[PDB]
């Protein structure tokens, strides 16, 4: 029912926010779904509701925008509402959303979450099989209240009417491996498909998994963002025991640009992404090894470690070729398991960011969070 399944979210986010290149940013987040069950018979109606709203405190960051002359404001907002119809194993969402798919992932690394205005449909009729297809026709920021047309990273301010894509995963093999394809278009800028391979094994005590895939980027249209021709390949492989992760990436970037994606979206599609970048300029060669740790294993149950090191080469961009990266990413993560604040969670994490061909720095963020649930 509507109402008997409906569930209200609220999410307390207090975030700071450091770069040395000192600078600095302090700020609270507030998040809050809405999401109403369905009306019972052959086509349920429900609908979400999402609400969104950040403080300055004293003090990238994109934790806030910015005033023309410079300065973060004090405030921002808004409120975004998507109905949804279901009908048998198929949902069509019309509104405003958070897309979650291989071609666009909603950014949520900062303050409250980038969101995007259109529809999706999710369609299950066959089993193992999940197809989707959906069109988003606005775009708001991380770091914005307000909506805009959807760009490409690549050109941020060319204007696209919008971003259309359909896709389709199978899993199979006792769940243990899936099949992707995904096709996307951002009108009039660039066209995207992409084929994704998971797999997991279990070899004793050892869970070997690998994530494979593969970009292909051309123009589309009128070609605002200029003419673009990428293929990026990637392969994540883990190996898990106990209570230790170890992570193997291996990327390449070919062809005459950068890999496509939509301007203020996430990266966490490609192997190598990393806090502050995924190594996808023209021609990159990248690797990354990762560690993990569950720190149950000292006492400190809810306590997990991570620590992450990335370098790319061969680095094509604007200013010369041959351009040298490197990323080291380390973060501990505590969740209070039991008592009064259970489910408070507190990251801290550090990033060192060096490039031949841009800016570099160090970036520490803390960020504090408190989920409440009704
Ligand atoms: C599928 C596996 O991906 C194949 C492409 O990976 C290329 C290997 O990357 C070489 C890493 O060395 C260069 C890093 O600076
Ligand atoms: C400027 C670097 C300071 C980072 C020191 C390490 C502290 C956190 O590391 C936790 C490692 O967890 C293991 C997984
Ligand atoms: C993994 C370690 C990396 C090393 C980085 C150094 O309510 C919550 C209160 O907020 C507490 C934080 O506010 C203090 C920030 O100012
Ligand atoms: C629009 O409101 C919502 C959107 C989503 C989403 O798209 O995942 C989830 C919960 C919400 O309350
Ligand atoms: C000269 O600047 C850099 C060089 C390298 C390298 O040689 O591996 C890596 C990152 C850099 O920022």
């Amino acid at each position: 029912g509507f109402l008997e399944d409906a569930k209200t979210d609220l999410v307390l986010r207090n975030y700071y926010f450091n770069r040395d290149f000192l600078v600095d940013e302090w700020a609270q987040g507030f998040i809050l779904k809405f999401s109403s069950g369905y009306t019972p018979g052959t086509v349920g109606v429900g609908l979400d509701a999402i609400g969104l709203f950040g403080v300055k405190l004293n003090s990238n960051s994109e934790l806030l925008p910015l005033h023309d002359d410079g300065r973060a404001a004090d405030n921002y907002g808004r409120v975004g509402v998507a109905a949804k119809l279901r009908v048998s194993a198929s949902e069509l969402k019309i509104g405003e959303m958070l897309p979650d798919i291989p071609l666009l992932r909603y950014d949520d690394g900062r303050l409250l979450p980038q969101t995007f205005r259109g529809f999706a449909v999710v369609s299950r009729e066959l089993p193992g099989l999940a197809l989707q297809a959906g069109r988003f026709d606005a775009v708001s920021l991380r770091n914005s209240a307000d909506m805009q047309d959807l760009s490409a990273w690549s050109a941020p301010t060319q204007k696209s009417d919008g971003f259309n894509y359909a896709g389709a995963e199978y899993r199979f093999n006792r769940e243990r491996t899936q099949l992707g394809l995904w096709h996307g278009q951002l009108e009039d800028v660039y066209r995207q498909s992409y084929a994704n391979l998971l797999h997991k094994q279990r070899v004793g005590d050892w869970t070997l998994g690998a994530n494979l895939g593969l970009f292909v980027d051309r123009d589309d249209g009128a070609a605002r963002a200029g003419e673009i021709d990428s293929h990026t390949v990637y392969g994540l492989f883990s190996a898990g025991i106990g209570l230790h992760t170890f992570y193997l990436g291996l990327q390449k970037v070919g062809g005459d640009s950068g890999w496509q994606s939509v301007y203020g979206s996430s990266g966490r599609s490609m192997g190598n992404d990393m806090f502050n970048g995924n190594f996808t300029n023209a021609d990159e060669r990248s690797w990354q090894v990762r560690y993990d740790y569950d720190f149950v294993g000292l006492g400190w149950p809810g306590l997990i470690g991570m620590v992450r090191y990335g370098h790319g080469s061969n680095a094509t961009t604007k200013a010369g070729s041959g351009g040298k990266e490197w990323e080291r990413d380390v973060e501990l993560g505590y969740t209070v398991q039991s008592g009064p604040l259970a489910r408070l969670n507190v990251r801290l994490n550090h990033a060192s960011n060096r490039r031949s061909f841009n800016s570099d720095f160090d970036q520490t963020r803390l960020v504090v969070s408190y989920p409440l649930s009704w």
